[PDB]
């Protein structure tokens, strides 16, 4: 009971990191124009913050950070620096709303260096966050003493980052809960998905009092990336439907993912949360009898909350035009006769070149909107 | 730290359910021969149990269950039934090693006693499970497991059929169940909200002894705990245990075998075997972290049959992209093979723009060593 009072499950902010973490994705090479498209779409979608690659990284990186701060977006624009006064100056000139100071223990000297940079940023009227890299493989007592010191100085947020992807949910819960007892400020969390824990860790972090979670569209990032944006929203929606459906424009998630999928040349995985081919499907037939209750009894995600029309009850392999129509009708693409013709021409010239895959259905449909 | 004594993180069994949960996957239509292939590959990979679609489901289900029990596999073959005596008779005749009795208050426990004792009298292992355990009345559920434990079963089963359970709620439930019963505990987790691997992990921490998985997680809706994903997690917790128990270098072929049968791509971000799993960004974006990218390698590629993390500077295109990935996968490609692959890769880009998913797709037909 009492700890429910600290839970942030229906009162948190997303720090969208497709334009920071996502630039570490193996196939991400965003140009200025494509970053701007993504920033605008993220803002329309309803995230509170977007984070950008450090403006010290490169020239184009500094220019793009300046351009994005000039767009008039509703969400706040963040970036990050190393703990050097040099970098801080560059960052505050760009027009960002906040700066993360990142350090690694991954001792008395850290506290001193960190104070100069924190007060400089603060004096420029800018939000300041203080974070550690590889927080779960850093000495616990040193880490916490450091957060305590910077809390006494005054920052807006402190950050925990599982950079390596080894943290487990109850381990995260316990650390965040202790951090929540040590500091008086807000708490942001960043979780790598190497072992499948990035969404679970995000959730436990919120339960323990974290106020801000980093996400990435389709989870793109270093290695297999971080907490996916869509995946977190699916989880948080189950916890509080009315909060998530009103805060975000959930019916825009598919277009937002397709925009990134195009840029980084990937297919939306068949089992992607919400938007994957198979996410809103039930098996009909001899295999529906494999559970005791009717398949429709298990619909934790309501399809129309996410812009879709139904669960598809699959009893046979739908092939050709049949597969396209079903998926298109599920996605609310009201396809004209002329559109239906191209698709079955493209879908043929595809299957004739190579034996068709379930993923190809969504792939040939990408170019279409509701 | 006393509860560490109850943890099963380095001492557990996998109940592989590609041939039960997986048949509920939208595009799964396995024939006898394909089931037999998957069952043999699973046994070689080293899982302790496979689960099969109930032999009451259809004629072909019944036939396929019989055939698989006759293959001489090392792993135990399980099936499941409803709490009905007729179903029990069919199941025991098939030659399975174990039967799960699945239910949805006094009437339940009388019927359950009847079925359990029958199965036990055949010298077959018996498991008692509930469907949608996390949306059932807690006190009725636990009283039920207690009663069934006094009768004596080999295992009790918790199933998050709907995919709403959270890791700490899983931990508390399994932990209470471990206090209530004296027997083994199996857990089944759906992945609608991304919690299936975390729930599996927490269940092991709390004393569960058996976890259901599926290849690529395939199952009803977006499926259950994935086989590869669970092993990646469990490998980090105990590398020596996982690497000596499973044949992890056969994971890719195992997934490709299923992927081909159910007509899907291997997702770009798939645990271990996805295009991107063993990649670092090189360049201006390597500077986004403080430490060298190679500091963050919780999974060692050579433990999973791979040769390196690929350090990505530019966009590798054409045969340059194929070569990089084939060398990562230890596919020693002949000049003849390298030729035909370059032929196809263009005879595909000339139909449309290449996804990085395509690289793994054209490589599927190729084996290591
Ligand atoms: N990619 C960085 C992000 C740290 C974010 C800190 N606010 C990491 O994994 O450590
Ligand atoms: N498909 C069933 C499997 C139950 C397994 C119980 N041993 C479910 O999700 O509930
Ligand atoms: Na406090
Ligand atoms: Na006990
Ligand atoms: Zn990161
Ligand atoms: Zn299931």
């Amino acid at each position: 009971n009492p700890s429910d009072f600290l839970s942030r499950v229906n009162n948190f902010s997303i720090i969208e990191s497709t334009l920071r973490e996502g630039e570490q994705f193996a196939n991400a090479f965003f140009d200025t124009e494509k970053k701007i498209q993504i920033a605008k779409a993220l803002d329309n979608f309803g995230v509170d913050y977007i984070e950008l690659t450090s403006p010290v990284a490169s020239e184009q990186s500094r220019q793009d950070c300046e351009a994005i701060c000039k767009l008039g977006l509703k969400c706040k624009i963040l970036t990050h620096i190393r703990c050097h006064m040099d970098d801080a100056r560059v960052a505050v000139e760009t027009g960002v709303d906040g700066v993360d100071v990142v350090i690694g223990t991954s001792m008395t000297y850290i506290i001193d260096s960190a104070t100069e940079v924190i007060n400089f940023v603060k004096s420029k009227g800018i939000e300041v966050r203080f974070s550690s890299e590889d927080s779960f493989r850093s000495d616990l007592v040193d880490l916490l003493s450091l957060y305590k010191a910077v809390d006494k100085i005054g920052v807006n947020r402190v950050g925990i980052a599982d950079t390596v992807g080894c943290a487990t949910p109850r381990q995260v819960y316990d650390l965040i809960r202790t951090l929540r007892g040590v500091v008086s400020c807000d708490i942001e969390c960043h979780f790598h998905n190497d072992t499948g824990m990035a969404i679970a860790n995000a959730y436990c972090a919120l339960e323990a009092g974290a106020t801000h979670i980093d996400t990435s569209i389709l989870g793109i990032g270093e290695r297999n990336g971080i907490t996916p944006l869509g995946a977190l929203l699916a989880r948080m929606y189950v916890t509080d439907r009315e909060y998530i459906t009103h805060k975000y424009k959930l019916n825009q998630l598919r277009e937002l993912e397709n925009l990134v999928a195009d840029a980084v040349e990937v297919q939306i995985p068949f089992n992607n949360y919400i938007t994957g081919m198979c996410a809103f499907t039930h098996k009909a037939g001899i295999h529906a009898k494999a559970i005791l209750a009717n398949p429709s009894t298990y619909e934790i995600l309501k399809p129309e909350d996410f812009g879709m029309s139904r669960y598809v009850h699959v009893g046979s392999r739908l092939t050709g035009w049949n597969a396209i129509k079903s998926r298109a009708e599920q996605l609310n693409l009201h396809l004209t006769d002329a559109q239906a013709k191209e698709l079955t021409v493209r879908i043929k010239k595809l299957a004739d070149v190579r034996t068709l895959a379930m993923d190809d259905v969504d792939r040939v449909l990408r170019e279409y909107h509701a």
